[PDB]
């Protein structure tokens, strides 16, 4: 019989040594994440810089558009140019007032804010860093001005680098550097104004495509839903949601069960049972133990503001996620097999089934005590 504990914890050999990046990656990151601000917040000024020129006097739809042509905008495409344009001028004294007071804000969520951000593993696998953008408005601006404006900054900034490429997704514009396994996605938000912790109520989540416009959609639900997890159950819920999350990145190159949902059955498991954090190697033996039933009735999500769960019940399982449920089936055999190995690296490779050849020390096993 084996520990595994330090194969979890070491922070230089240990999977927990190999997941987490070093401040130089983080460093990467703020700094891509410092122009991504930096570039929305002067496209936003060229485009105020613009209206402000229509309400000092009346220009014609031809100066307006001509003056966008040599904004950032101009990385835009003609036609998205052209709508800018008539945005700007088709703008009523209100509008255009509350449009040349509008300084937009940022904030970041995801693995990044509340540190759970794993090194990628498989090939296409990438970090990803997810910069909201929030505008503070009353109660209204364009939404197509907005999210083109936020699309004008990212082209812009592609436009500028060798490898970057831009990416339209339904919640948020994407700018993917392939090269450097790095992508950053830009979610858009509307908040009050007089207001700007902030009422969820009134945190609206932009969408590209559909009827739907506006969403009632705030983060900081799940950000302050797992923080507060994190210290009702302790600093050992972070690592093991790290582990399930290069679980995840090893069982599947692309898909697999979303992050936010082993998170939410991780913690609904770590609040129900019992279990020991000197010892993760046994946490994770419970938490795998566990967790086929967690995703098997459905994984309900933290905010209970979503007309849908992170995970479906059973009875609604199509290949997807009986794929999903035969992987997470599949995990306790791996770690018991593991457990009962002849070995310390019988028992390394037969772990490693389950996080793959990236802890390759041996000798972070040990022998169980009596
Ligand atoms: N209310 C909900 N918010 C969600 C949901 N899915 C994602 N999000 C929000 O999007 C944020 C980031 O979504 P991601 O898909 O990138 C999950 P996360 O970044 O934590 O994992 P990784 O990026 O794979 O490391 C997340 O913190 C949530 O605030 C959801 O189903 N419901
Ligand atoms: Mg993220
Ligand atoms: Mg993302």
């Amino acid at each position: 019989t084996w520990n595994f504990h330090q194969y979890y914890t070491n922070r230089n050999d240990g999977l927990m040594g190999k997941l987490v990046l070093t401040d130089e990656e983080k460093n990467n990151l703020k700094a891509l994440r410092k122009i991504i601000r930096l570039r929305t917040r002067d496209v936003f000024e060229e485009a105020k810089g613009i209206a402000k020129a229509v309400k000092k006097s009346a220009l014609t739809f031809e100066i307006i558009q001509e003056k966008v042509s040599t904004t950032q905008i101009k990385h835009l495409s003609d036609s998205e140019q052209r709508e800018v344009a008539k945005l700007i001028y088709e703008m009523d004294d209100d509008a255009r007032d509350e449009f040349l007071g509008l300084t937009p804000r940022f904030w970041t969520q995801g693995s990044f804010q509340y540190d759970t951000l794993n090194r990628p593993f498989q090939p296409g696998q990438e970090m990803d860093i997810d910069d909201g953008t929030y505008m503070p408005m009353p109660i209204k601006i364009g939404h197509s001005l907005l999210i083109l404006l936020v699309d004008a900054s990212l082209k812009s900034l592609v436009a500028e680098n060798h490898g970057w490429k831009f990416e339209a997704k339904q919640t948020c514009g994407r700018i993917k550097i392939e090269a450097e396994k790095t992508h950053i996605d830009v979610p858009m938000y509307a908040i009050p104004k007089d207001e700007f912790e902030l009422d969820s109520e009134n945190v609206n989540l932009a969408l590209r495509e559909g009827d739907r416009k506006w969403i009632n959609s705030d983060p900081k639900i799940v950000e302050d839903w797992f923080n507060d997890s994190c210290i009702r159950i302790g600093k050992h819920l972070r690592k093991v949601c790290r582990f399930m999350k290069a679980w995840r990145d090893a069982q599947w190159d692309v898909g697999g069960p979303s992050s936010i949902s082993l998170m939410a059955a991780t913690v609904n498991i770590l609040d129900s049972v019992a279990h020991d954090a000197s010892d993760l190697g046994e946490t994770m033996k419970i938490i795998a133990k566990h967790l086929p039933s967690e995703f098997a009735r459905g994984v309900e999500s933290p905010d209970s503001t979503d007309e849908k769960p992170l995970f479906p019940p059973s009875y609604k399982h199509g290949p997807r996620e009986m794929d999903i449920m035969s992987k997470l089936e599949r995990l306790p055999e791996i770690l018991s097999s593991a457990e009962s190995a002849d070995s310390k690296s019988e028992a390394l490779k037969k772990i490693n089934m389950a996080f793959g050849n990236r802890v390759t020390n041996s000798e972070l096993i040990v022998l169980a005590k009596a």
